[PDB]
């Protein structure tokens, strides 16, 4: 008996959005994997969504795999700044379908928009794919010229099916309604005597925030409290449930935007509308998960499944109006072909983002949010389902990397990763490690006060060993200098240590350098 693994990556989810994890949101299907699985508390991906896929699929770093920057911003020629998974990594799917695995997907890519890098070609035997990295929910298309702001012109609704590029989307479509029908599909349809591989990437929670009505009819009026009283919900709830400790300093909460309490009625009842919104798409993603887990449920596997679940990085706390590199005039633009009036805001023809403050209630007590590399932008939910692993109905401390994941499940499904050549090219060879010593109760964590992980995408850097911390915020956001944090006793990057322990500091600005190197950081 080998096992399946079924592969679920939330986009832009929040740390603590989920019942099992703090949340209000109705989850059901998530929490009973989460209670009875293994919660992490200290996994983590990279700060943003194509980065994080590429060391998911690899067990390396994506400095290494080919996003060095994500495609959208560019460096090119480069090696490993490509744009897409490149020829220097082999991908999990390849390994495992090479073993005998069907290698399903049903979800967002991002990993490459051209026939050579598409989920086909990089191992998947079937795949219902978007392409780029987001889209509208419903394939509404805004007009595509020159003046459509740069962010609308990078997320067509860009699908594949295996090697055909789609020329219309099914009446009805909503991604992660598509996404389980297709992951469904192709289950139903599998070599039943034979194991898979199911790759589940939604494009929920992500921007634009749009969801069936009837779910978010559900949340109405939940959050008219606003964004610091949820947060403070949400850290209550995290220290009872023991996600956190019970005395933990949260990070304070920075926004260039109008606190709650400052707005108008008519500003609170929209951004209000689109956490009900958010909220809906967090569920109705739950929802298709469910229909997935109980198909297997029924045909007698889940219990012979890896069930992994993550979101690929922080909350987004994005403003995307601030960035004048995904305009011009993208508010303009959105004002003269979108209705984002209080009634229509999660229909087809809204475009919406909940901001810096919605995203920090849900990265609390971490600093910030996604695209930094404080915890807020890395420190995601995980847990692991798996009921012959002996670590389940817990919650852990351990760090833990995305890059972990392929070792595991390639050590789980009994295959030797090639090393450094495969199919003649010189390849990668992960820099994650197997969880299985530590899944199994062998050790207490794949990691130890000398692992070394970096991260460093935006101009932003982090490096950690152990349980130090530095960082490197730049201008606007930051000092534009090194910050010590020691996490244990300081997880919301709090209080600088650069000066008390400059020794330790410089230690690690040593380790950062080893990782430029060894990656291939520019
Ligand atoms: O927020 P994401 O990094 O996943 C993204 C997607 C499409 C365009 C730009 C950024
Ligand atoms: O900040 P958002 O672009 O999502 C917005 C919401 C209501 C009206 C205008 C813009
Ligand atoms: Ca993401």
């Amino acid at each position: 008996k080998r096992p399946n693994f079924l592969v679920i990556v939330a986009d832009d989810l929040g740390f603590s959005d989920i019942g099992t994890f703090g949340g209000e949101i109705a989850t059901p299907n998530l929490d009973a994997l989460a209670i009875a699985g293994l919660r992490l508390t200290d996994f983590h991906t990279a700060s943003a969504a194509s980065p994080t896929r590429s060391m998911l699929l690899t067990g390396t770093d994506h400095h290494i795999a080919g996003i060095g920057t994500m495609a959208e911003a560019l460096l090119e020629g480069k090696p490993g700044y490509e744009g897409h998974l490149n020829e220097r990594v082999v991908a999990l799917p390849e390994l495992l379908r090479e073993a005998g695995y069907q290698t399903l997907m049903a979800g967002k890519w991002h990993l490459g928009l051209k026939p050579e890098q598409t989920p086909h070609a990089r191992g998947f035997e079937r795949s219902f794919a978007l392409l780029p990295g987001a889209a509208n929910h419903y394939g509404f298309e805004p007009p595509y010229d020159e003046s459509t702001p740069r962010i609308l012109k990078g997320t067509p609704a860009l699908y594949v099916e295996d090697e055909r590029y789609l020329d219309t989307l099914p009446e009805g479509f909503y991604s992660s309604d598509a996404f389980g029908d297709k992951l469904l599909q192709y289950l139903k349809e599998r070599d039943q005597s034979r194991p898979f591989f199911a790759y589940l990437p939604f494009s929920a929670p992500h921007w634009p925030l749009q969801a069936p009505r009837e779910i978010v009819e559900k949340y109405r009026g939940r959050y008219d409290a606003g964004p610091e009283a949820l947060r403070q919900e949400r850290l209550a709830r995290l220290k009872e449930l023991g996600l956190v400790e019970a005395d933990v300093e949260a990070h304070p909460v920075l926004a260039l935007t109008r606190e709650w309490e400052a707005l108008e009625d008519e500003e609170r009842a929209k951004s209000a509308r689109a956490m009900e919104v958010y909220a809906a798409m967090v569920e109705r993603m739950d929802w298709n998960i469910g229909r997935v887990v109980d198909y297997l449920r029924r045909q007698g596997e889940l219990d012979n499944t890896f069930v992994l679940f993550m979101s690929d990085n922080g909350a987004e706390g994005a403003l995307l109006e601030a960035f004048p590199k995904f305009g011009p005039d993208l508010l303009d633009f959105l004002d003269r072909h979108y209705d984002n009036s209080l009634e229509n805001i999660g229909r087809a023809n809204s475009y919406v983002w909940y901001g810096p403050r919605w995203a920090q209630a849900a990265t609390a007590p971490s600093r910030l949010y996604k695209a930094f590399t404080t915890q807020g932008g890395i420190r995601v939910p995980a847990l692991v389902r798996y009921p012959r692993l002996s670590r389940q109905g817990a919650i852990s401390h351990a760090f833990a990397t995305v890059m972990d994941v392929t070792p595991t499940l390639l050590d789980l499904a009994g295959v030797r990763h090639p090393g450094k050549r495969w199919r003649g090219r010189e390849i990668a060879e992960p820099r994650g490690r197997s969880w299985l010593g530590w899944l199994s109760g062998e050790t207490e964590a794949a990691h130890d006060e000398n692992t070394v992980t970096g991260w460093g995408l935006f101009g932003m850097r982090a490096i950690r060993q152990g349980d130090w911390k530095a960082v490197y915020l730049p201008a606007p956001v930051g000092p534009a200098t090194w910050q010590l944090y020691d996490l244990a006793r300081d997880p919301g990057e709090i209080h600088d240590l650069a000066d008390s322990q400059p020794g330790k500091l410089a230690e690690l600005i040593e380790h950062w350098k080893r990782y430029v190197s060894d990656t291939g950081v520019v």
